[PDB]
């Protein structure tokens, strides 16, 4: 129903790298359309962002959910 895209209302995110970001959003119509927008950017230097890392992402057939947690943040405990 409602055949248009929502406002999508969101940062939009900015930044990069810095941080782990990976943006995987791919749309199958069974109308025979198929859209893959793919952006993996992750910190090619140090690597330690967020405490951790700033969202995690993981890879959904649409959307749904991260299997994992967005804004992840947590002290690594003590090795």
């Amino acid at each position: 129903m409602i055949d248009n895209e929502k406002v999508t209302s969101g940062h939009t995110t900015t930044t990069r790298r810095s941080c782990s970001k990976v943006i995987t959003k791919t749309v199958t119509n069974a109308d025979g359309r198929t859209e893959t927008t793919k952006e993996v950017v992750k910190s090619e230097d140090g690597s330690d962002c967020g405490d951790a890392d700033f969202d995690w992402h993981h890879t959904f057939p649409s959307r749904g959910n991260l299997d994992d947690f967005f804004h992840r943040d947590k002290d690594d405990f003590f090795t």
